[PDB]
């Protein structure tokens, strides 16, 4: 009330351009050469990412999609690629516009000059 | 800034900067610990432990990152319960407002903030 502003917890739309955010950073920060270790904890976390995000059908289809498609973790340019067409598979279901996943690194990493 | 190349939607936005990151990254937090359960069972106490670990070692601000795995190992993620591990959230977030001289929030009112609204 008091420090902060009282403002209402984030609506569905509002937790999933926040969490896409966190997911897409987290690829573009991801090695060129991950270790073997950074490779399980990465498809650890998206595991664990898909039974927990706070949106019932939004994670349980999450984990369907893993389950169909195993996240690529083998370098950040794989991984990058995976994310896009799994935000992209949403985009579809909510009649979204296809993001061109050639620019997932200008949009996520590199940015536009 | 204008529409990038090919779309008639997305436009040229820039990643986001620590800013950006820190509040999109909390909210999902907070997001996290709101719908965890009352009731946790083993494998929810034990991923939930697994998760913040990881999201230690991966969050892309590499000193937020660092201070974070610190602040994990020196106070525990209370996952008993979803009372617990959103207190353990707002202590978490309140030790980097610390940090950032930016006010204390009163961890009385985080389930209104993050769970139930102030109706
Ligand atoms: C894992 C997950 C599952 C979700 N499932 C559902 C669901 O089932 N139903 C539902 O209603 N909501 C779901 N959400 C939320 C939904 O995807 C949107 O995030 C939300 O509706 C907000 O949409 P938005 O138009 O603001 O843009 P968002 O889709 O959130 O995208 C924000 C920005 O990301 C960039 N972007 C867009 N597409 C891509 C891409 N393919 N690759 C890289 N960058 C891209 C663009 O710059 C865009 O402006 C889910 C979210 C997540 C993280
Ligand atoms: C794990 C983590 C570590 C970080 N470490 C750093 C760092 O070391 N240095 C740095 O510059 N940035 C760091 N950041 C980012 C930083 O915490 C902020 O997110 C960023 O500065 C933007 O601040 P903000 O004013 O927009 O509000 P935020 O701090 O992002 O908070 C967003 C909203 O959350 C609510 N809130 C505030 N405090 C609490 C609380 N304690 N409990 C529950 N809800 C609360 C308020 O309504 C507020 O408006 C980190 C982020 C994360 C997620």
């Amino acid at each position: 009330s008091r420090t902060y502003r009282k403002v209402d917890p984030p609506d569905v739309e509002q937790l999933g351009r926040s969490s896409w955010t966190l997911l897409h950073s987290v690829a573009a920060s991801y090695p060129a050469q991950p270790t073997d270790q950074q490779k399980g904890e990465m498809k650890q976390f998206l595991n664990i990412f898909s039974h927990i995000y706070p949106c019932n059908w939004c994670a349980k289809d999450f984990e369907k999609y893993i389950r169909e498609n195993a996240p690529q973790v083998e370098s950040r340019e794989e991984l990058g690629r995976w994310m896009c067409e799994a935000h992209n598979k949403v985009n579809k279901k909510l009649r979204k516009p296809k993001f061109d996943c050639n620019f997932w690194e200008k949009r996520w990493k590199d940015g536009w000059d």
